[PDB]
């Protein structure tokens, strides 16, 4: 009996994911966007506070994920590609700013369960967003000025977010961008009769990434609507204002994760 | 923060799933078969052992599926529904006869959330089966002698099995065994799992209604990625057909 | 070269659909709806009139399909199987009371070339509807007074429809338009195929039919039209088991 | 009533497909095989001739599509993203070399109406290609020497082909590329009892594309199989041996057809 999650077989294959490391290229575009403070606090876990600066500031991202790990598994794209959309919000960590990430939704059983691991609450969901192509034409926009690209995310059939941004100039520093450590809550739960509340794994942990690397960012405008849906509550996260759009590619690797709190 | 499975959330709806109770009611086409006994063998956890009258002999099983809770949620099919296959491995657990499942797969989250938590280890994958509708006719069989009914499963775009069954005749107690799983990801513990136990599902109210018995094809196909393939069809005993229903609350530690 | 639809080949099996006959088994759970009258009517093909009588009436309806043809196809499931969402709006052809239907949604590439032959205008969709289950219990309604069905249907991720009917009591051809474009120069106006048809039934048959009250609702959506049929108010909600044989189609 | 493809509507919003113009933005991981000439030749529509000079050639193509007509539809990546799978076997019309398409997958509905008003036969399917990013790392390929690219295709659930290339140098002449017109049918059956043999529309078409563009390309190494399957033919032109491997961008507008 080997692997890493679960199915365990006898040769370790049949699992959802492999032991790390765990590559990632991938290509965002994300929104800045502003919700009612309270609605953001709403949704910390025990350990994480109100930005005492940004309440209620948050990022979506949509992304086009390809995964790889020891063995150039991104050669098999009906596994290793998905799609992602999720949010972070502004908060704080013992007087640290941090990116809480409460909802996260990906197109992949396997990207699910790497997830779970770290704590990111995946779920799965429809994600989509505007390519550019470099031969160019009106078939594509430029990734440059002018460029516009849409996003839209969908859970069970149903609507939960559209964006659109219009690019306009090149990222001044972009180390800058995520710039804040994300935290997350790993999560696992008892079925024994007497202990539906007493989970068996409840953490909160940091996300760790090692190698992370960004190229060809963009910054710009954005639109942004979160949409109310059944079983979903992230139009509970009202878009009051869009700051920022963005466009860039992100690269890292996972190794590691940092329990904070059991 | 309120919720059962993540995510968490303000007011408990956003998670994969609630707490139980998690109700069930299904259909199932399924295929009684025969592996060489060493390849069952190999994929047994630690504390089961070889069936001593039987080893070899498993249970393919295609069910459609209608999940509730508390709240009428079968209401809402774009989440209640789902499809799986899977199949069980006759073992030992002290000297008593139990179901040990390996391989299962679902087309739906949901499901598969529920699954890991029950020691179920899911996958997705895409299953189908032939149905049969009460109002007859070319287009369906007839639920009864000669019927036929066709399945099969696939995962990441790829065909794992493929079954048939002939009903004969009407109809006229071995535990599922999971492995609850949940690994770490902190450096150096990544092979010392956070949650890592044998358990025996456990069900409640159980019903089983309409079933079946007769012949059976069935064979397993492998796969990038699987090894559902690696326990090859010797050859199949019966195969079955049956509505089944229970109710989910409790889950026993062994 | 051989098949009934594309693609054709050397053995006629890569085609999407063969030659009929096509067989069908289906659940059915259904609402009558009532829209305005001028919506209705906005859709109507040239050849068809408004209802004298009941302008703006429409059926909705969620089906469970199995197909199979004349090699026991029922069996492959994965191609055989699907499900559908569908309108008809009430409307008149030369006089004769009729049921047009103007949208269609299904979840499978053969229903939908099937349909087009066909002149059902179908375009692919996620729907769903709940089942009954012979062995009862709580994660089953019971047909009968006081069961309930909820159904829905989406369109490249967006909500659509949404229904629930709840059973209390025991118990018009369709029109459909054959259109095919032309994608030469000039003639992308000039359709190749365009031709009012009533749907042809084989050997029909329902069974189980119950009726009862019915909430729905259709949802707008980017690059749907649906919702601009409103439902201004619901009639009967309806489920029954229906077959039928497709051999012939009626051109009109 | 408005539209170009069904359903048509009050608004011509409702349609599968609007009237072209199309235009199309896509990434080509592409495979040139052999198959046995008189495999190549079964799939052949009275029309077409074998090639005299290459008879059992063909191309596999994946391809990353982006769709968009006058309106900026690219920003509406759920309806205008698709994958797309498909074969071109080598044949003559009148003495000139063409490209046959027999089978064609996409994972899009829009993608499968535009293609059947144009010939194309398509069926849905999954379709995925590894994807080079800008960024590099360990995630991704160099879009250079060295570089391997996978890609597969299914079909109700069923795998049908899988395909590895590894680029080598710039494919020298891209202009070239795809130089044989493909060929493609139209065809639409009827209903009517009686008349199933006695199709609507059936016409052979040579594809005619606009402002065709191809950037990026390379050219390498290539390892293809077509896998059986029920209810598939595409295995049946099994591939005896491969040739290049290619990768490329190419752009085109669609606006007309021409029927042979």
């Amino acid at each position: 009996m080997k692997g890493y999650t679960v199915p365990l077989s006898p040769r370790g294959i049949a699992n959802l994911a492999p032991a790390p490391p765990w590559h990632y290229a991938g290509t965002v575009v994300g929104v800045e966007f502003f919700t009612d403070p309270a609605a953001a606090a709403a949704t910390l876990p025990e350990g994480l506070t109100p930005d005492p600066d940004s309440a209620g500031r948050g990022v979506a991202m949509f992304i086009d994920w390809q995964y790889s790990s020891t063995g150039l598994e991104y050669l098999d794209p009906a596994r290793s590609q998905y799609r992602e959309f999720l949010i972070t919000l502004d908060a704080h960590c013992n007087g640290a700013p941090v990116a809480w990430c409460p909802y996260i939704y990906v197109d992949n059983d396997a990207a699910m369960a790497r997830g779970w691991v770290q704590g990111f609450p995946k779920k799965l969901g429809a994600v989509h967003q505007t390519r550019a192509y470099s031969v160019g034409g009106p078939g594509t926009p430029v990734l440059g000025p002018g460029g516009q690209f849409g996003a839209t995310a969908s859970s069970a059939g149903q609507r939960i977010a559209e964006a659109k941004i219009t690019l306009e100039q090149p990222v001044p520093d972009p180390a800058a961008l995520m710039s804040r450590p994300v935290i997350n809550l790993r999560h696992f739960p008892r079925l024994a009769a007497g202990q539906h509340d007493q989970p068996a794994v409840h953490e909160l942990v940091m996300s760790v990434l090692d190698d992370t690397a960004v190229s060809d960012a963009w910054v710009g405008t954005a639109d942004l609507a979160f949409l109310p849906a059944h079983g979903e509550e992230l139009a509970d996260l009202p878009v009051r204002r869009t700051g920022k759009g963005f466009h860039f590619d992100l690269a890292y690797t996972v190794t590691d994760l940092m329990t904070l709190a059991d």
